[PDB]
């Protein structure tokens, strides 16, 4: 059996899209082990095995410890990701030494991954969460910022191999800026993984009754973001459709009673939901976006520029459109459900995604590389 | 279009678990997997997969159980029993199949709702057994008969289109089974342990030159005054130059009473992960435990039930990978035998090699996609 060590960022959304691959390898009769922290339990809930490389560590404190200030760039974030990776290094190394992998899989911001691969002279595989996760020269910079961590464990090497995986289909890829394109990367089909579930009664869709998923995302929902959707839900009663709202932690009490045609659930796997849905309104999460694409379903994105890159994609491909929360209502919903061009394009991209090699295939490719 | 696979399984944990690799494999190929079961259903969810509860609220214990002169003290009794248990899944299985529209039904041998559903919708079905034990002759054919009333009600007059039988049993083990328990023409699939996912503990990585023996009674059998069995063993293990790892699986710890220093206790830990770091295993004769141990290429000691005459003794003996031992007479002697007897290890290793030559679940999944597609 080949042995694959998955060294990931502690965050749920970085972990989840690695599961298909891990799962795929186990399916080939090989061995998979994770080496992470934070939202590690998600690995266990996926039928896989994980080692906690940073027990007790408070990540929040770690992440967070200008007119004139320099270094308002990638360097700030590289530094930040280095501090977070730092607390995984020792753990990752002990595990790698005892468990002895043939291959390191890592996520782009997890600096412990290439460090470990370099230390043990193994190849590494970069597995990104999606299009957003393609910050230019991020990896090289994280490495630099971790110099002190490399030098302490006596690591002068570069890992053996450096494969980059991509789950982004070619047409989406084309619409990204040149410096965010990853050419020569191994394409792998995006296979939604959102968690396993005992599915509810109501999931199977009623006869001739259309359905719109509304998702806040696992993150922005707890900020106080449910408020955002108040205008929407003040007009949905007028819409000849069923709405499914996933809270993902958000406070219901912020708006309270919703119309009869709105169903509320805390969590449900997105892939499973969209299988039965006609359209989706969301926040612009990468995982949510790719999942929706995969489902071949029109999309509406409530943008928000605290920082997105997802406007030009939906527009460019013609699978969807953007809409400000304050001006979001029945009309957008109608457009989602009736606009033929949105559906065909959605379907078009889905087809493209299904032509990309599945994770099973990608796994076979790696097994030999190791 | 993804191919769609409906997994209709027995409500029991141990029947569910060995189906995961396959399901998992299909997802990996970019296809769709959905389970349709009850009872220990939440294990499906914890495996990263999706499930429909076909029998919510149902009390299974009441279902399973409500000499010299009675009659039919045979397979017919168990067929009838399995029919009653399957019965409560039928309606659910059918609704799901109708709405979800699978291309392929995957079932476990005692789950009668599986072939019923495959027959009703004229789909092929795939039998996936838990291991060698799960090969009662003509069990399926008899469950069907006992479920006649269930078939006739949903107006099912026909047979599923296809009937593929999977086997995770390696050829050498297969040869040592009685003829009527052999499944020839069955598609071989590599046994890939699946026991559940875990956040693995500190101590799992094994110390330098320190040998380790796993002791386990399983997910069941350790319950309700069954841990007592191992009291003689733990009264002698202190003498053994090795580390012992005991998995409680619900058993009352206090019953063993006093433990030596060289014994570590954990409630639960995935068996595959444990045995990777172990030199040998003492167990109860669990079918998933046995194949896992084989896969680990590891000598085995088995504790028999006095209630039923399993076939496991002859396999272990026949292959020379292990031996049997009564709980009352189980001690340091056997442990030493496990760790030092060269023949046990080589044989164990030999069978492991054989298992690794069988097609993995990924390959088997591909084969099915063609069968249904
Ligand atoms: O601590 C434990 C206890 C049980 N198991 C798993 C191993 C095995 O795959 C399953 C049960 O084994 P079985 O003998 O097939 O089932 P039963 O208990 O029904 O005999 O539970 C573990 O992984 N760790």
């Amino acid at each position: 059996s080949m042995r694959a060590l998955f060294i990931t960022s502690p965050g749920l959304s970085h972990i989840l899209p690695t599961v298909p691959l891990a799962q795929a390898l186990r399916a080939l009769g090989h061995e998979v082990r994770y080496a992470t922290g934070g939202d590690i339990r998600a690995v266990a809930e996926a039928g896989l095995c994980a080692v906690d490389v940073s027990p007790g560590v408070n990540y929040a404190k770690l992440f967070v410890p200008p007119m004139h200030s320099e270094g308002l760039g990638e360097g700030f974030f590289a530094e930040m990701f280095a501090r977070v990776s730092a607390v995984a290094v020792d753990g990752a190394l002990r595990t790698a030494r005892s468990w002895r992998p043939d291959l390191v899989v890592h996520t782009p911001t997890q600096g412990a991954g290439p460090l470990t691969a370099a230390a043990l002279q193994l190849p590494c595989v970069e597995l990104p969460l999606g299009p957003a996760d393609s910050e230019p020269g991020l990896g090289a910079l994280i490495r630099r910022a971790m110099s002190k961590d490399y030098e302490r464990h006596g690591v002068t090497g570069e890992p053996t191999g450096s494969v980059r995986l991509t789950t982004t289909p070619p047409s989406v890829e084309a619409l990204l800026p040149e410096d965010r394109r990853s050419p020569g990367a191994w394409p792998m089909r995006y296979v939604p993984y959102n968690g396993g579930a005992v599915l509810p009664d109501w999931l199977p869709p009623a006869a001739g009754r259309r359905r719109i998923a509304v998702t806040l995302g696992s993150i922005d929902a707890l900020s106080g973001g449910i408020a955002k959707l108040a205008p929407l839900f003040s007009e949905v009663a007028d819409v000849d459709a069923e709405f499914v709202l996933t809270l993902g932690g958000g406070d219901l009490a912020l708006l309270g009673e919703l119309p009869a045609n709105v169903r509320v659930v805390e969590w449900i796997p997105l892939g499973a939901l969209l299988e039965t849905c006609d359209a989706i309104i969301h926040h612009g999460g990468s995982g949510t976006l790719l999942t929706a694409l995969a489902a071949g379903v029109p999309q509406c994105v409530i943008p928000h520029g605290s920082y997105d890159t997802n406007r030009d994609v939906l527009t460019g491909l013609g699978i969807g459109f953007d809409a400000e929360a304050g001006s979001l209502g029945a009309e957008q919903c109608r457009r989602l459900l009736d606009d033929a061009g949105l559906r065909e394009a959605a379907l078009r991209v889905r087809q493209e995604m299904s032509e990309m090699p599945p994770p099973a295939e990608t796994a076979a490719k790696l097994v030999a590389l190791a």
